[PDB]
């Protein structure tokens, strides 16, 4: 006569990520326990360890299993797509006896990131005419793929002044036209290749200035 | 001793669709049953008759506008089962629109 078991080591779930509309509550399984000698099940008590994040909950009455957080993708939780939680449930009357096992949830991607202008800010010298600005989205392909940057229609006539001039998957080369040594302001739209972009501006400062041979900008202070 | 339904009365369709079609359900069916008779409503003018019918089916409709306006429209209903039984309810379809992209898809962002 031999003490609880399990009918399966590891059990294995699938679901999509969050952005927006997400269920709270959710059930996904149930760990089981039976007489080795018979498999009639039998009562345990139960208790989660190395749930990284709080993703998981655990009810001992009925061995389900019960999400506690909305999954995320982008997660530093999450591994291969993969998150993990442990179990371990318990027995009573003496001997007491201890057994293991493990929940395997599976997470996909949502284009819930946006690409944004990581070089806000640039210094440029008076023999140069082009200048390079990068985005970053922080989805992954397909919810990123190849950006799309423009540059609006206002003022009157800038265009003529600072275009777009080549463009990369991550990343944008800029031109000028203006030829003069100031501030120009240079409010980009951007989308990833699912069409998103962000609810908020997207702008270049740029300084263009007379510099030394082989250095930055003249300076008489 | 039911009457047929409409099975997603709130839909959304592509800008360059010309044609809608739509499915009726009715709780009750074979043997007593044959093809059903749709029929759409026209009056007020002005207001009621945004679509019309094209095609029709057993189970489904198929419908075509009346001056191909893009945005929010209601389609007031008539529908019957073969024996011709008839409830309380009225029968009705909510239609509006989205740029599509992605085949069917609705191009738009979370």
């Amino acid at each position: 006569k031999e003490g609880i078991h399990f009918k399966s080591s590891v059990i294995s779930i699938y679901v999509s990520e969050s952005m927006d509309r997400s269920s709270k509550g959710q059930i996904i399984g149930n760990f089981q326990a039976f007489d080795e000698d018979t498999g009639l099940p039998a009562h345990a008590r139960y208790v989660k360890l190395e749930d990284r994040d709080n993703w998981i909950s655990v009810d001992s009455v009925t061995s389900e299993i019960k999400l506690a957080k909305l999954p995320d993708f982008e997660s530093r939780y999450v591994q291969n797509g993969t998150y993990t939680v442990k179990i371990v449930a318990i027995s009573e009357d003496y001997p007491r006896k201890t057994i293991t096992g493990t929940v395997l949830i599976n997470v996909e991607d949502i284009n819930d990131n946006c690409p944004t202008l990581i070089e806000p800010v640039q210094t440029i010298c008076h023999d140069a005419e082009y200048v390079n600005v990068t985005a970053e989205d922080l989805d992954g392909h397909p919810n990123s793929g190849p950006f799309s940057f423009s540059v609006i229609d206002k003022p009157p006539g800038m265009a003529e002044k600072w275009k777009i001039a080549r463009q990369e998957s991550t990343s944008v080369l800029l031109q000028q036209s203006e030829k003069k040594l100031g501030r120009s302001e240079i409010q980009f739209l951007i989308s990833d290749n699912q069409g998103f972009s962000c609810p908020e501006k997207q702008v270049l400062t740029l300084t263009v200035c007379e510099c030394l041979h082989g250095s930055g900008c003249r300076e008489a202070h």
